[PDB]
């Protein structure tokens, strides 16, 4: 079978194969679609032809399919499950897996850096403390002093589901919100709730618009742990504009490393709940999404003002005019701190190179076009014009539910 | 099965039931969405007819009334008889407003029970299409005041007396190639523009052309025909704060519409049904002006204000992509031509979104065409799940005419 994704700006076309070998579901039907919907303990029966699809594909992709390398690998394998219910990765396919998950994240428009990952085994953590100093060499590596690179870390598999290891952060760098008795919000509106926790364990909140959260970290399903990453590795950019001097004096600074750690990574079955992963931003990210949805910082007011825009209606253009400007700031702050950023315009264009590549030596690229499509300025971005086909491939990363919601406290 | 959709600004979720009501096919399957892809007897006949007539019977009241009933059974004899069957106008007018109605990909669905609806069921010539048209264009224009309205001729019989309208919008920029390589006018609107040349049309040869209708009716040969030049009402484009805009000559059409699609009430099929609304600026100021394969005038802009175009980085084209959009804005505005901005527009589609759900259960939307071409996410609409499904009345895209028309 055959599908074919049109550009409608370019009128290029190309030819999808690789949904072939797509596996979980979409979410979607002949009857609905569900492509803007956000969100969506294994046993052996189900276990082998998990490990056997991933181990062919590593095998594949090595040039030793059918080998007796290849062959014995199943073998071996194959009696670790009947015996133990279960197995281990070796280290190249742990990195091989992914690497892999990165390339079919169909939500990622970075993908094009995918066979650049500094893969950390972390298999060998045991405590929350060893689970700390895991991501603090992390963050510490990933920074490089504001040369960004990807990196990811992967602590133990999932056994029984009652010994998950987790980071119970979304993100390993993040800045906390109080929420005013007045209702009004202090900080990042999104991490009250995260925050709230954070406090009931013990942290003691400077409560100010820019704290850096602690870490809460769970080993072998015990009751999770709070650690602060030393403030000398959060490397942070003062946001400023290249014309507008009072931008400064609005206060603002971002982190420079996004860092998610709340995905589940499934390689061959196996399931790693903990597996923090980073890469750069994307200026949009900041300058368009944690600075101004309503529901976070929420500045797109307080700019517009300084900028005296006719603010009286929405018809002057005054929020898109301001949402320009504060991402013109945030891209400006980054390159001027030397920390590694991208614009929407750069990454669009590598992606849409990235994806056109893949299709031509990978038969398609899984892509998810409600995510992949900037913030702002969609259509002058290439990416808006391009059709795509959202499948899913594994190895992947997945959602999983929050710990607070699921964690069976010890005390 | 029942289905919850969750704003992520506001917490709000909403439950859909209408979504079972679906009949047509998405493109999409459990293995693969297709959500970002632009295009897809007597037997066949009566379960629509009934389907139809089940739900405007419902509408007023009247479900399982013996006029109901009575109406069902005289629809039947019909079909039977003349292998099709013909619509009471009460029947047209609420299946035209439903197929708005129903159109996922519309933002401005609000507005959806306040369409005027021109039975032009007893038109049988090309002549008759354009008076037919004409009178729908000075209708809705209204010296700039808009009002939404559709045109509907024939239905389709045995599919060879198909009445079309072969211009995919009632009114468009023509386009030509240049010796020079380049292309003048609207470079989309090329292959069209040499049909018109083809079947007759004297090109003018500018930048800004109206072209000519061309009206198929009854199977027939299209024939052409101009829109009477004060009909049709354009707007000459300025910046309130740059001087220098002006000098671009830029203008464009006041009247967004519609005129190459289908419309399907109750298994019955109108090929030629022209429908009209009100801009959003982004069409025109995003769309229109700044796809690089059509106006593609963000490079000129750009240079008139002195923005560093060396780097992306500077987003000198998101600043001019701005300034466009205002004026764009400003100058519908300023000539008292209806028009609506995006944050205004997508501000209602969330109203109307949880009317319909509160109201019919349900809202069909296609996310990746209601969220604006600019600034995504600063309009609520970006941060609102959406389920897509097909219901019916319904408008669906048909086959360019002249890739059909035995000549
Ligand atoms: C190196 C430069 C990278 C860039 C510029 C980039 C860009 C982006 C952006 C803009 C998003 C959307 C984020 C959001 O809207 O919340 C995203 C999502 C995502 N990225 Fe990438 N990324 C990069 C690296 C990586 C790496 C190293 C991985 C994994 C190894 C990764 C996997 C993912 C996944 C799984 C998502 C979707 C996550 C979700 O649904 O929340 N990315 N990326
Ligand atoms: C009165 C104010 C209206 C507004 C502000 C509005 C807005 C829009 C916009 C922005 C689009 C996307 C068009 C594009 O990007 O090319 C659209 C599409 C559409 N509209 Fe509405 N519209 C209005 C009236 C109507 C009316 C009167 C009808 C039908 C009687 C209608 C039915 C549709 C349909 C079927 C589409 C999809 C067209 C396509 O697939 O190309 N709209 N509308
Ligand atoms: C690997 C990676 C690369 C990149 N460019 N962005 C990301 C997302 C990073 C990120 C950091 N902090 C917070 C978030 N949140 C913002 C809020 N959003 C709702 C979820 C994601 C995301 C990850
Ligand atoms: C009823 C209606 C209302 C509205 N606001 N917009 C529309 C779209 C109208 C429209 C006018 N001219 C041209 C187009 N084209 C632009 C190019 N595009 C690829 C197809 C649609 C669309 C229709
Ligand atoms: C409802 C909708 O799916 C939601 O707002 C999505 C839209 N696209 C997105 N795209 C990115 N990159 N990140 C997001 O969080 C979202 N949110
Ligand atoms: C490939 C993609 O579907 C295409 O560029 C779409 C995206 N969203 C759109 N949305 C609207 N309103 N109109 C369009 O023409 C498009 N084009
Ligand atoms: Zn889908």
């Amino acid at each position: 079978r055959f599908l074919k994704v049109k550009n409608w700006e370019t009128d290029v076309v190309l030819t999808d194969t690789l949904h072939l070998k797509s596996t979980l579901e979409t979410g979607c039907t002949e009857h609905i679609c569900m492509g803007s919907i956000m969100l969506p303990v294994r046993t052996k029966d189900q276990l082998f032809p998990l490990a056997k699809e991933f181990l062919d594909q590593y095998y594949s992709s090595i040039k030793r399919f059918g080998s007796k390398a290849h062959m014995d690998r199943l073998e071996e394998v194959n009696k670790e499950i009947e015996s133990t219910s279960t197995y281990q990765l070796k280290d190249t396919e742990l990195i091989y897996g992914a690497k892999h998950a990165w390339r079919n994240a169909s939500r990622c428009v970075g993908r094009i850096q995918w066979s650049k990952l500094q893969v950390f085994d972390a298999r060998d953590c045991t405590t929350a403390h060893g689970m700390f100093n895991y991501i603090c060499n992390h963050v510490k590596y990933a920074t490089n002093k504001g040369n960004l690179r990807s990196a990811i870390t992967i602590f133990p598999q999932r056994t029984d589901g009652k010994h998950d290891f987790r980071v119970w952060n979304s993100q390993l760098i993040r800045y906390a919100g109080y929420k005013q008795p007045d209702g009004s919000t202090l900080g990042d509106p999104a991490n009250v709730q995260f925050t709230e926790i954070c406090i009931q364990q013990g942290w003691k909140a400077p409560r100010g618009r820019f704290d850096v959260l602690p870490l809460l970290l769970q080993a072998n399903g015990n009751d999770p742990e709070l650690f602060q990453i030393p403030p000398e590795l959060v490397l942070e950019v003062p946001i400023r504009h290249p014309k507008f001097d009072w931008f400064k004096d609005l206060g603002l600074k971002w982190y420079g490393l996004p860092a998610v750690s709340n995905m589940l990574l499934e390689i061959g079955g196996l399931e790693f709940s903990a597996c923090p992963f980073s890469g750069w931003y994307m200026g949009t990210e900041i300058g368009v999404r944690d600075y101004c949805d309503n529901s976070r910082y929420n500045i797109l007011e307080e700019v517009a003002k300084k900028m005296d825009l006719d603010m009286r209606k929405t018809s002057s253009l005054w929020k898109d005019q301001a949402l320009v400007e504060i991402n013109i700031a945030v891209l400006y702050s980054f390159q001027s701190d030397k920390v590694t950023i991208v614009d929407h315009h750069s990454a669009t264009e590598s992606f849409i190179k990235h994806m056109e590549n893949e299709y031509r030596c990978r038969g398609g690229c899984p892509a998810d076009w409600v995510w992949i499509v900037p913030p702002m300025s969609g259509s002058i971005t290439p990416v808006f014009h391009q059709e795509m086909l959202n499948y899913r491939l594994t190895p992947s990363f997945e959602y999983q539910p929050d710990p607070w919601n699921t964690h069976v406290w010890k005390g």
